[PDB]
């Protein structure tokens, strides 16, 4: 199949995601609606159930609402069974309509539907070329009170009907009992509870194994991707070990939520996206777009800077999921605001790098403050709005113009209010002009592009007051006036003659797994794939087309590799770096070192004999380690993903800047479990 096919679970860059709050979309089956005090059929009470479900979804798919818009994937609420208690939060009654209050990860939320409804969902979607994504929220269960076990469901966790345990009398240590976080530090927000939600302890084998198994069921159910909730609140190493479980089994595109505020730029965030095995929701992009097009708290120069930076910060920028709003923010559109702002922001998003996501109702100009105000019921299924039509014209370019799905981004013209950028991939180009200035037109002269000589029609057809473009030789455009609030898309597509890799997934896996290589110009005849210097050809290459190649990772050593391909004639492609070859299946192990005292601005790190530990390269050591919560300085700890059942040699180090101090003595040693988790405790050797 081609890169653009509905069956491509490894790449979403050519897709347009439609984010849905199941309850709030469409109640296709009134019979599963909760009753009594947990239900509000008028949906005036935003904290109860409104009755939206899988069937409703299925209906919208079939009546053409989503397909008409050009949407190609849907991202829905966590489908697992939630607690049933209504919770009164100081007078207010709250239900688990959101699906974030899990009780049993092996069952469905009956308000959403049955396993059979889930399966129909998957089928209908697939039948209409739409991929399905689900939220997955393994950080916790539900709200609990340790000394008021009668409160809610005591954070009870079941395994397919079987009671594993509760927050009260947690002898098994299924949960954390460290209090609640103040979000003060990263370590703080990982090992303490979020609010009152019962924090799962991933270091407990039962929990570990349980979650790894639960996800396999859904994978088996045919899902196309996973959206992880609260990734900044779980152990990084654990999460990496979970990704390996997915990837080594049935890889799917996975992205997590790591909130960023305005002007916030975090290196931890970057690193996580570059090394965890998953990508992220692009808050940096979102926050910046809002400042520029919404709140006018920054200008084009700001947008441009976010674009260039992010391209450098993320190893796989094209995997970050962009948006203008979602369930954690006020709706982009403000009641009294010019609708053009929202339209421009959509157009911008649809044509920019990454994986675009659209919060349900956007196309309807829904307004609403924070939670739960941003979670109202979709007032209508009209395809007559301008927003609806914008998406309808642009979404499809992601599939037919690879410049959009995988091309670089380049500023060609800029001022405070205007931004003209070019996307390029192979012999494909797209040019976008945006004039945020709703009152002033702009004189555009000196525009130079990569488009071939000729005239170009605005892809939006003038919908947002775009115009035609005239490119002479040398790709220089002739002077033109860009309307106030003006938005235009111009483009050029043609066949790519040389192999060009546009994407790869998954990015991390053990040998033997099949990965997918997407792009153009691969030719129709099997060529060769290189993993670093190792060549792979013949049978191991399970499939080869012009736009997509499927190949098995050779059994090479664990490490990072560059990928490159050669066509049947031997012409090579561009390199695609940062591929991680796991040393084998992974387990999550907690490392603890005692009496490692440091000086200010000096931290302990971990290194060792396997790629998962950096192979003795200090520049690749794991850390810095933690020393507040679970263990206190000068005791340091850290959860790490390691090759299962392997005998590993390791050592700790103290780093400051790039200056390193090794532990003395001989390597510590150990053998990783075959499954489950473990804890290694040792003392720092001087
Ligand atoms: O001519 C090539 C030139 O075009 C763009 O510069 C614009 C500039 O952004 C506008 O603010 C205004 O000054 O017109 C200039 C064109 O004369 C590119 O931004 C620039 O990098 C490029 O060299
Ligand atoms: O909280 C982590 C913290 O640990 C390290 O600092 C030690 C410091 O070296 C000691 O002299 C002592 O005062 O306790 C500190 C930890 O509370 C790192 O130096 C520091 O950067 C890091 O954040
Ligand atoms: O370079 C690989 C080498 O790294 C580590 O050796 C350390 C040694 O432990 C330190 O005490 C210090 O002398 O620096 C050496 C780095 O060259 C591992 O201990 C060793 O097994 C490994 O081969
Ligand atoms: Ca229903
Ligand atoms: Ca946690």
């Amino acid at each position: 199949a081609p890169d653009t096919s509905v069956s491509n679970k490894q790449n979403f860059s050519t897709d347009v995601i439609y984010q849905i709050f199941t309850d709030r979309f469409s109640d296709g089956n009134p019979a599963n609606n909760p009753t009594g005090a947990a239900f509000d059929g008028t949906c005036t009470n935003l904290r109860l159930y409104c009755g939206g479900d899988w069937q409703g979804i299925i209906n919208k798919i079939n009546d053409g609402y989503l397909t008409g818009m050009g949407v190609t994937a849907i991202w829905i609420s966590q489908p697992v069974e939630n607690i049933y208690s209504i919770i009164n939060y100081s007078g207010v009654n709250n239900t688990a309509y959101h699906g974030y209050w899990a009780r049993d990860f092996k069952k469905t939320n009956p308000a959403y539907g049955t396993i059979a409804d889930f399966q129909n969902l998957i089928a209908a979607a697939h039948a209409k070329n739409i991929k399905v994504i689900i939220d997955f929220a393994p950080n916790h269960t539900s709200p609990a009170s340790s000394d008021q076990p009668s409160f809610a469901e005591n954070g009870r966790l079941y395994d397919n009907g079987t009671l594993l345990g509760g927050y009260t009398n947690d002898t098994q240590n299924l949960f954390h009992h460290n209090g609640g976080t103040d979000f003060s530090t990263t370590e703080n927000g990982i090992y303490k509870n979020l609010l009152d939600l019962a924090d799962l302890n991933h270091n407990n084998s039962t929990v570990d194994v349980y979650l790894k198994d639960a996800i396999k069921m859904w994978l088996d159910l045919g899902i196309d991707g996973i959206r992880m909730d609260a990734v900044k609140h779980m152990p990084f190493g654990w999460q990496k070990s979970f990704m390996a479980a997915v990837n080594n089994y049935k890889p799917v595109f996975t992205f997590g939520e790591w909130f960023l505020g305005v002007n916030e730029v975090s290196p931890e965030n970057h690193k996580f996206a570059n090394e965890s095995g998953m990508s992220l929701l692009d808050f940096r992009f979102a926050q910046k777009v809002r400042q520029v097009f919404r709140d006018n708290t920054d200008n084009m120069y700001g947008l441009k800077a976010m674009l260039e930076g992010s391209a450098a910060d993320y190893a796989q920028v094209d995997d970050q999921v962009t948006f203008i709003d979602n369930h954690d923010m006020e709706r982009f559109h403000a009641s009294n605001a010019n609708r053009r702002k929202l339209e421009q922001a959509l157009a911008f998003t649809l044509t920019s790098r990454g994986v675009p996501a659209i919060y349900y109702g956007t196309e309807q100009y829904m307004s609403g403050g924070t939670d739960p105000d941003n979670r109202a019921r979709i007032p209508s299924f009209s395809t007559s709005t301008t927003a609806y039509q914008v998406i309808q014209k642009l979404a499809p370019l992601r599939k037919c113009n690879p410049a959009i799905a995988y091309g670089s981004t380049q500023e060609r013209w800029i001022n405070n209010d205007v931004l003209i950028y070019e996307r390029k991939f192979g012999s494909n180009v797209a040019v976008v002009a945006v004039n945020r200035n709703l009152n002033a037109p702009a004189s555009i002269s000196g525009l130079v592009t990569s488009l071939p000589q000729g005239s170009y029609n605005d892809v939006l057809g003038g919908l947002l007051n775009g115009n035609t473009l005239s490119v002479g030789s040398g790709g220089a455009a002739s002077n033109f006036t860009l309307a106030a609030g003006g938005t235009a898309v111009w483009q050029y597509t043609a066949a790519t003659a040389t192999p060009t890799i546009g994407h790869v997934g998954p990015m991390m896996a053990k040998p033997g797994v099949t990965i997918t290589i997407d792009g153009r110009g691969f030719g129709s005849s099997k060529g060769t794939v290189y993993f670093g210097t190792t060549a792979v050809s013949g049978a191991d290459i399970t499939s080869w087309e012009d736009t997509q190649i499927k190949v098995k990772i050779p059994a090479v050593a664990g490490g990072n590799y560059n990928i490159k391909v050669a066509n049947a004639a031997g012409t090579a492609s561009n390199v695609y770096d940062n591929f991680e070859v796991l040393s084998g299946d992974q387990v999550s192990v907690r490392f603890v070192v005692n009496n490692a005292t440091t000086a200010l601005g000096q931290n302990v790190y971990l290194t060792g004999s396997v790629s998962e530990l950096g192979n003795w390269d200090p520049a690749k050591a794991i850390g810095p380690m933690y020393n507040q919560v679970v263990y206190q300085y000068p005791n340091w700890y850290y959860d790490v993903s390691v090759p299962a059942g392997k005998t590993i040699e390791f050592k700790f180090l103290k780093k400051q800047g790039s200056t390193v101090t090794w532990e003395g003595g001989s390597n510590h040693t150990f053998t990783a479990p075959s499954s489950g988790t473990a804890t290694i405790n040792v003392n720092w050797q001087p």
